[PDB]
């Protein structure tokens, strides 16, 4: 679905993310909450964080961003061959957290924004197109798994 060149652009910028997983995850979650505040409702503890500085100071949020980006990176590195990595994520996000696909679109937008903000020289139009294809594939495949579990979000 992605070409080998597209996967290489995805993994090239992902290596830059991995130089500071925690900082990238903080910026991505903070961007998600500021652009789409309704998403913050899904987090029992984090939803009580009232300012950007509190969000940046939160060890809980920082640890969570690392968990999120580690899971996403493990999926991306499979270059589409991600059933085993995607299934447990679909299970929890469909049946426990109840995260609609539109919220995965919102976080994909935040990922793109932060990648471009931090790595513009390694995240031009072709690299952005490749990352958008990879995240579109992630969202398509997770939506199919959602439906297999009975969730139409
Ligand atoms: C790139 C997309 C995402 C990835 C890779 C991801 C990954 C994860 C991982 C690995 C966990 C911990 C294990 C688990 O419960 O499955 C998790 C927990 C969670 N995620 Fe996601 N996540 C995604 C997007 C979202 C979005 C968009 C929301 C809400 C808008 C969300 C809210 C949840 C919540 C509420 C928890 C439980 C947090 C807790 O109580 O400790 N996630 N996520």
């Amino acid at each position: 679905v992605l070409s080998e060149g597209e996967w290489q652009l995805v993994l090239h910028v992902w290596a830059k993310v991995e130089a500071d997983v925690a900082g990238h995850g903080q910026d991505i979650l903070i961007r998600l909450f500021k652009s789409h505040p309704e998403t913050l409702e899904k987090y029992d503890r984090s939803k009580h964080l009232k300012t950007e500085a509190e969000m940046k100071a939160s060890e809980d949020l920082k640890k969570h961003g690392v968990t999120v980006l580690t899971a996403l990176g493990a999926i991306l590195k499979k270059k589409g061959h991600h059933e085993a990595e995607l299934k447990p994520l679909a299970q929890s996000h469909a049946t426990k957290h109840k995260i609609p696909i539109k919220y995965l679109e919102f976080i994909s937008e935040a990922i793109i924004h932060v990648l471009h903000s931090r790595h513009p020289g390694d995240f031009g139009a072709d690299a952005q197109g490749a990352m958008n294809k990879a995240l579109e594939l992630f969202r398509k495949d997770i939506a199919a798994k959602y439906k297999e579990l009975g969730y139409q979000g």
